[PDB]
């Protein structure tokens, strides 16, 4: 079998996103945590500001060109969720977003999108549905480092959601189920002026947990993946993309994964037998989300794009055994650089 692991970390290189578009964003979103804490109309309100999405799990690409990378954030209330609605809630930070991002915001249904140099900050305004003292005891974990850091999770392997943990200078356990796993922030609805339910810490620790029981290869295989679907586009379906696509991959990949090219064929392996009675059916998976069980991760996926994805799946899995099992370095490379494009260097 042939690894490439050079090429490998070229070719992730290549894609993450940018120093000059990482510390953008990790100034752009202390600087907005820090002017809410200050801002009085909102001091007594806003209990934390936090980085999530792919940015915080590492599993975000670089765009092409000029794009900026889109960098989720957000803002933790006290807000009573059963007494105010989204649009109340939102509603409250236009002063705000007037007075240090004039001329650079805008409301995009239930997120607002703020343009910085080289990043678009994606914000939405969430609320503790918990009341009194239960409400407070949650407060502190989003006023933790563990919450508040602005660094990603390859850049913290051993981050574990605990209010006790403290970054690794180089030189703790998640917390028990019983104060976290059942409890999800209230966030705006897509479409609708109603709260639903996101737990995006429970996403970040499953992720670190994930990519620790894979050696670190889980974030990095999301990448790879993300930058074939990319890459190939124009013969893909239009969705999975983003983070059921993300959620497909941590679904496929086993534990135990020992490099990028045996990591790639396995879990492509594994999606085309796991979901093989599936694809007979023409239906799709029914998943449930690492932050709120309940939660099809799946709901907007079409059957249609599910199958349609299933095939170019088929179809990846194919070059990328035969990228694995070649004998000659420069036929795997070349074998890759069909999936992955001219970002995958050739030894
Ligand atoms: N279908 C879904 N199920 C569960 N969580 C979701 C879903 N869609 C969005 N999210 C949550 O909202 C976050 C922001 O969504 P977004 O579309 O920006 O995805 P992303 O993971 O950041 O990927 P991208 O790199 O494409 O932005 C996600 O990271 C995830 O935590
Ligand atoms: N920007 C975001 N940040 C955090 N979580 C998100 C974000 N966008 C979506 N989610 C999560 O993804 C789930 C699905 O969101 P999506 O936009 O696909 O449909 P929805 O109609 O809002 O979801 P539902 O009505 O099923 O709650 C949400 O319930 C929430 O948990
Ligand atoms: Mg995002
Ligand atoms: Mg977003
Ligand atoms: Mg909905
Ligand atoms: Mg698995």
């Amino acid at each position: 079998s042939m690894e490439l692991q050079p090429q490998f970390n070229e070719f992730l290189a290549n894609i993450r996103p940018t120093d000059t578009q990482k510390e953008d964003w990790k100034s752009g979103a202390r600087t907005l945590r820090e002017r809410l804490k200050n801002f009085e109309p909102l001091k007594e309100i806003v209990v934390s500001t936090f980085l999530q999405g792919s940015i915080r799990r590492s599993t975000a690409i670089r765009p092409l060109g000029d794009k900026r990378p889109d960098v989720d954030i957000v803002v933790v209330t006290n807000l009573d969720h059963t007494r105010m609605s989204p649009t109340d809630a939102m509603d409250l930070f236009i002063p705000f977003l007037e007075k240090y991002y004039p001329g650079k915001w805008e409301t995009q249904g239930r997120s607002f999108g703020i343009t910085l140099s080289y990043v678009e900050l994606d914000l939405v305004i969430t609320a503790i549905p918990e009341s009194g003292a239960e409400k407070s005891h949650l407060e502190q974990l989003y006023k933790s480092e563990s919450v508040l850091t602005v660094n990603s999770l390859e850049e913290q392997t051993d981050w574990r959601l605990n209010k006790s943990w403290t970054p690794n200078t180089g030189w703790v356990e998640d917390a028990p189920a019983s104060e976290w796993k059942a409890h999800p922030l209230v966030l705006p609805d897509r479409e609708k002026n109603e709260w639903g339910r996101t737990h995006p810490l429970a996403q970040i620790r499953w992720t670190a947990e994930k990519n620790r029981l894979c050696n670190g290869h889980y974030i990095n295989l999301v990448r790879a993946v993300k930058w074939w679907r990319q890459q190939n586009s124009e013969d893909l379906p239009k969705y999975p993309k983003g983070y059921p696509l993300e959620h497909l991959i941590g679904n496929a990949l086993d534990n135990g994964t020992t490099s990028m090219a045996q990591g790639l064929v396995q879990l492509m392996d594994t999606f085309l037998s796991r979901w093989a009675a599936i694809y007979n059916q023409k239906s799709k998976p029914w998943l449930s989300d690492h932050g709120v069980a309940e939660h099809d991760v799946m709901a907007r996926l079409t059957a249609e794009d599910f199958c349609s994805f299933y095939e170019g799946i088929a179809s990846a899995a194919e070059i990328a055994r035969n990228a694995l099992a070649s004998e000659e370095p420069q036929e795997s490379a070349q074998l890759w650089r069909q999936l992955f494009g001219s970002k995958f260097p050739l030894p």
